[PDB]
């Protein structure tokens, strides 16, 4: 089409996907800001207004970041002077505008620097964390009140994550959560006292004499672990003379013996919580179901209703024990589970009986659990046509499980198999949001009788444009290794040939639980190698993978470098064999645990890669973090898993780097996979002599993601495959 | 038609340069180790016997590191357990072996993790620092006395120097000076108490798990520096119990209004000590001159008996003020004196008289007093054939000043042109070590008649050796820049063609008061680069380089960055217009200074460099050192030059590196030149988009030293210049 995918284009964003992000206010009402306005739509009638202006703030003196409207239209929260921390962390300055007047609130402001702050699920109350401590806002204009005072930098966390916590089980900075009522606030605290601390240089500006030691408390795997509690405080109780009471809720007997997690935090009803808890070594979870006592205060967890998930070919869960959806009255909830095939199924559980009953059966699993409403419950999984690679809504009816109708299969079988679904509070209503295989394609619909009531984006104009452009094919069927079909897809260039000769670049992350051979429509990296350098980009799912049932998933077990690694250079040595790949030209790529694989890959004498770059990789699993390595790979320790620790090194494969070309990147300033595992790296490669290029990217953390060393990344990396291959 | 000098014959050492280390024990005899034996040579008959059998300590255990032996005969030191810290400062554990005995002492020994240890000049004393404590042996049996008890780690250094004193003061870790006798012991304190620290990771075996942070005290441009007073104590006085009394010598006034330096410290007689301090502004010079009080006890330096020296042209001396070589009877003294024409030669200076008289004139400069005798004077200028780049040993008569003669000149003139000395106490004999442009030679001589007496070692092995290669020839010439003569060499591959085009490699220094053009044999990069790769490795001495006076060494004051760049780019311009320099192949390199400068240069939109590799590079000012940078800078203050740090760095030319290839290579460790000035250059180059090739080592420091770091980077350079150069 004249036209090609270029560089640029996917560094400067030349062609934007559309999205339509709206946050549901009840049952048939959302918010959506268009532009600057903030608006208001009737799901029913597709009717809408201004809510709020995007002119309305103009004199206000600091740049708007979000708004957070309270859930009765009350109050509008403004956020501003935000500094990111981590991944979810950050620390932000707040303003509470009321909107029933045309004013902001001028006493009691919530102070700067708030690492956190929330709104109640029900009318306009406030929590937040400053300086480690949870405060607590009845009326917006009010003094406010402490709930703890134990808060203390990297050392004692009330109501917030730590590192650990933030990017290996809650994947939040939250860890407050009001009950549905807003009666009740339950929250986590961690004790961080005997974690170790990473400590690397931060350079910060040029100014700069003399360079910061940025120095976090961060358990590696083997090391100490942060220590959790839990409490519920009662809002409606609080005295402003008094100190307020917190209740602690401690963790299952069972969970005392030696080191746990607190993994999951559900309410169920006004009046009944739901805690899960996690063993260190994490094949044991336990949850609990407390319930509130009116006359004594207390919250009381009877092990009646106690429940145990256990794995025995592995760990639990995907990442972490599922999120339990509970029916309305508080008596039951379904979750997803292994079932007795290693396939996950949504399963049935009653809180006093034993067992549960699957609702779900079959060679695909569940993905999530989305609604439930009275006769049915909403869910999507990767059943349709076998997909593993796809996602699609299903309706459960619950008198006869047997009753379930695709919601989403057939609405647009040729652009649609890869679906996400919003639905409205009490599911009278549902946003189905497509991402692929074509154009992402944003609709609207209502439960009733599922009835398509308006498409809400279409790409139509993204879609006019990619026409002008020698666009790349997206290819995703499967190979047999075994008995075993695994799934890769091919990022094709235009005006594909199958007679001619292509160099292919195999992209890995390839991790636990991993999906890289998918239906998403993507633009990016991949999509310019593509359809500018006609380079076959490939991807591949094999051992470890995720979707598939724990056969694949947890044949990594105790295990990693090992099986995840020996089938990506599987899949090469096919692709090779294939007519249309010129084997002498293939390369790899990778980033987090992905370029953990490529380094490993390059290692291991192959002779399939010419080359391949790893970004950040994963070097040593010792140096990488507790939660995440030890759920893989146990215990550090002789009698545990230590010989494993030490065969699955980059390092100990240095010697074979001789016969390839690598190149190493990574960010000095990445709090996650640390400087260090690179730093190991390139000091192996000296020892024993081999040649390498390499590229430090100061300041940079994980991401590489400032949108200057983004641009130079990918240049430096483009060269690097284009001189590898051979490209003009 | 033979082979030819290749990089691992570089690396490996394939061929080797023979040395004759040596020390004077006498007027008449002289130390040795051959095949491990310690022998006593005479220098009048060529005699010689074993002192230290080789067989002795097969048997010890350890490796043993160095020895040193008591100047009166009868014990000797061994070092073991040697552990580097920074250039000259070192860690170690000892023993002394009893000569008169086969027997080590067993009792009262030198403590493990001994800082600095040192012989009296006379006896069998030892004067040792032991965690920055100064403890004194007068037998080496007996228990030591403690001198100071002030020491702490990383705060107070009593008889060692800290980092900044050792690294541009002192060129020493030994902050402890003896009397000729061995009754005083003089030593310095410094108190870097509120010096800020500068802070990197280390990150050591790949077993640690978390990364060592090492904090190292460092005065950066402009921060607070490290004090110092200084002490003598008498050694003949020590009691078992009551402590020792240090008497202090304080300052002068004009050096206790400001910061300040001491510099030199000298003794002249048994009674008299000489002192040399220095302002923190390098302009200002004060010697001190303090005898001894039999009644008092105390040290008093006479107000009307110093010795000021200034400049107006840049600092005093060439790196640090000079250093007095005295007569017998202390009453005189000859020392290094920039004169009235900007050229540095000898002057006489009476101790209670306050001018000098110059000793020698000329359009050359002196290097060094070596000798000094009742008779006779001995120096070593650059005067032969007006050679500035050349070195040479020559002789006054005090009597008259004129009789002058050369003893090296005519020693063999195609051969040796750089010489340095090694005299016998009272200069009885010396040893001669010419160091090129032919293979070096070592001789023995007579000083009575100044007669030849024996060659010790002529490298003749090599010769043989060389004859079977393709060596480089050597150029060293001039050119003229606004009506001056500067030099350089070049380093001309064999068969040198003058109508062939040769690529240009710029090897660049270029610091204040340094000379890369020179009549030195080398063995290096450069000559293999020339033998095999057919590249002219060319250096360039431009303004600012020292040895040829102060009106080109001080034309750089207060403005580094600016003529040695420019100056260099001249160089490669007139290159170019030779027709023997292919110009679109010029590339530029260097290390420490070097690597500013290749980075100055590469960065000034000259576009006459294709490619350059800087290796550690300085990039701006304000990171390195106090010491240095502000001797030839002032301070980074506005009331001073700040404006010029800040035109001076190589982030504000990051733009035209879009023209050149870039290398930018460093380690991790490095304690000197800190990562942290190649992070912010490559933040730079990144902020604004240039590619380039980059190359951290990790754990390496300065001087990328060990094995396998110094074999790496030079391998990589070497791909890098091959590729820059179309060369295979
Ligand atoms: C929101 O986007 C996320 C969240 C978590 C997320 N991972 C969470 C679990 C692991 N920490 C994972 C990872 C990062 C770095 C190295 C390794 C081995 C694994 C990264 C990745 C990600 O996008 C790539
Ligand atoms: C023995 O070899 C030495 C000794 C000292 C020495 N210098 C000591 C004085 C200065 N610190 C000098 C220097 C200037 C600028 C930058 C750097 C890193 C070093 C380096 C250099 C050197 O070889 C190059
Ligand atoms: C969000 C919105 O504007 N929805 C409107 C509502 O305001 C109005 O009450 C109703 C009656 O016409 O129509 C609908
Ligand atoms: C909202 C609030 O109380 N916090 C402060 C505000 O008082 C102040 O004007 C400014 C300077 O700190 O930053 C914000
Ligand atoms: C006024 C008030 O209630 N403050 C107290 C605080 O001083 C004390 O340290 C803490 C002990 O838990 O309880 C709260
Ligand atoms: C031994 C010594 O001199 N220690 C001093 C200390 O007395 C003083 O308070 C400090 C100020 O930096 O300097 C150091
Ligand atoms: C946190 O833990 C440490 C020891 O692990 C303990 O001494 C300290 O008091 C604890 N603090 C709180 C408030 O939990
Ligand atoms: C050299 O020989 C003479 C004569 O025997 C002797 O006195 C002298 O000690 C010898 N020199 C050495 C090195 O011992
Ligand atoms: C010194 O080191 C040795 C080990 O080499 C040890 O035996 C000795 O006790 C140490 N301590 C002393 C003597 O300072
Ligand atoms: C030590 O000296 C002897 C004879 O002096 C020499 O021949 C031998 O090779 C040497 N051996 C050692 C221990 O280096």
């Amino acid at each position: 089409s004249r036209k090609t995918y270029t560089l640029t284009d996917y560094l400067k964003n030349t062609y934007r996907l559309k999205l339509y992000s709206l946050r549901w206010i009840s049952d048939h009402e959302y918010l959506y800001k268009q532009e600057n306005n903030i608006l208001v739509f009737n799901a029913e009638y597709g009717n809408s207004s201004v809510f709020l202006e995007n002119s309305t703030f103009d004199e206000f003196g600091h740049s708007i970041n979000d708004y957070s409207i309270s859930p009765d239209g009350q109050f509008i929260l403004l956020e501003y002077n935000y500094v990111k921390q981590w991944r979810h962390s950050y620390t932000a300055s707040y303003d509470i505008y009321d909107l029933n007047k045309r004013q902001l609130i001028t006493e009691e402001r919530i102070p700067n620097n708030t690492q956190w702050v929330t709104w109640s699920p029900v009318g306009h109350k406030l929590a937040y964390v400053w300086n480690n401590d949870i405060y607590v806002k009845i009326e917006p204009n009010l003094p406010s009140y402490r709930i703890t005072w134990t808060g203390k930098e990297d050392i004692i966390y009330n109501g917030i994550t730590d590192w650990v916590y933030e990017e290996e089980v809650f994947s939040a900075y939250s860890a407050l959560w009001w009950s549905p009522n807003g009666t009740f606030l339950a929250y986590a605290q961690f004790n961080d006292t005997e974690v170790p601390l990473i400590e690397y240089s931060f350079y910060s500006d040029e100014s700069l004499q003399y360079p910061k030691t940025v120095r976090v408390p961060y358990p590696k795997a083997g090391a100490v672990n942060p220590t959790v509690k839990f409490f519920v405080v009662n809002t409606d109780s609080l005295s402003s003379v008094t100190n307020a009471t917190s209740i602690q809720i401690t963790a299952p007997a069972s969970m005392l013996i030696g080191d746990h997690y607190l993994c999951d935090v559900t309410w169920a009803t006004q009046e009944r919580i739901s805690l899960q808890w996690l063993r260190r070594i994490q094949n044991y979870s336990v949850m609990d179901i407390c319930d509130y006592d009116e006359s004594s205060g207390r919250w009381n967890c009877l092990v009646a209703r106690q429940h145990i998930e256990m794995s025995t070919t592995g760990w639990v869960g995907r990442f972490r024990p599922s999120e339990p959806h509970f029916t309305l009255d508080g008596n039951s909830f379904y979750k997803i589970i292994s079932n007795e095939e290693g396939y996950r199924h949504i399963c049935y559980f009653q809180i006093d009986k034993k067992d549960c009953t699957f609702i779900t059966k079959g060679t695909w699993e569940v993905i999530g659990i989305e609604a439930l409403t009275s006769d049915y419950l909403y869910y999507i999984s990767n059943e349709y046509k076998g997909m593993p690679g796809g996602r699609n809504l299903y309706k459960i009816q619950l008198s006869d499980y047997t009753k379930v109708t695709c919601l989403s299969c057939e609405l647009n079988p040729e652009r649609c198999q890869y679906y996400s679904v919003s639905f409205s509070k009490e599911a009278k209503y549902y946003q189905l949001r497509c991402s692929g295989p074509g154009l992402p394609l944003y609709t609207l619909h209502s439960s009733v009788n599922d009835k398509g009531l308006r498409v809400l984006e279409d790409n139509s104009a993204l879609d006019k444009m990619l026409q002008n452009v020698q666009m790349p094919s997206k290819k995703l069927d499967f190979i047999i290794l075994n008995e075993t079909k695994f799934w890769y897809q091919m990022i094709l260039p235009p005006h594909f040939d199958k007679s001619k000769k292509y160099p292919l670049l195999l992209d890995v992350y390839a991790g636990p639980c991993s999906q890289k051979a998918d239906t998403v429509f993507r633009l990016n990296w991949a999509t310019y190698l593509a359809s500018t350098e006609n380079i076959i980009v490939a991807s591949f799912d094999g051992r470890g993978s995720g979707y598939q049932g724990d056969k694949i998933m947890h044949a990594i077990n105790r295990r990693l470098g090992t099986f995840e690694v020996e089938d990506q250079i599987e899949a090469a040595r096919q692709f090779s064999k294939m007519g249309f790949v010129d084997n002498k030209r293939i390369a790899i790529w990778g980033w987090s645990y992905g370029g953990y694989v490529t380094s490993m890959v390059l290692g291991s004498g192959s002779g399939v890669f010419k080359c391949g770059i790893a970004v950040a990789p994963v070097s040593r699993w010792e140096y990488y973090d507790s939660v995440y390595t030890e759920r893989y790979m146990g215990l550090p320790t002789p009698e545990d898993n230590l010989d494993h620790y030490r065969n699955s090194t980059v390092m100990s494969r240095a010697e074979n780097f001789k016969q390839v070309e690598y190149l190493l990147i990574h960010g000095t300033a990445d709090d996650n996979v640390h400087f260090q595992q690179s730093a190991q790296i390139s000091k192996a490669l000296v020892d024993v002599g081999v040649d390498f290029q390499a590229m430090w990217y100061t300041d940079e953390d994980h991401g590489i993601a400032s949108s200057t060393a983004h641009q130079h990344i990918y240049t430096h990396m483009s060269h690097f495959i284009k001189q590898c291959f051979s490209l003009p």
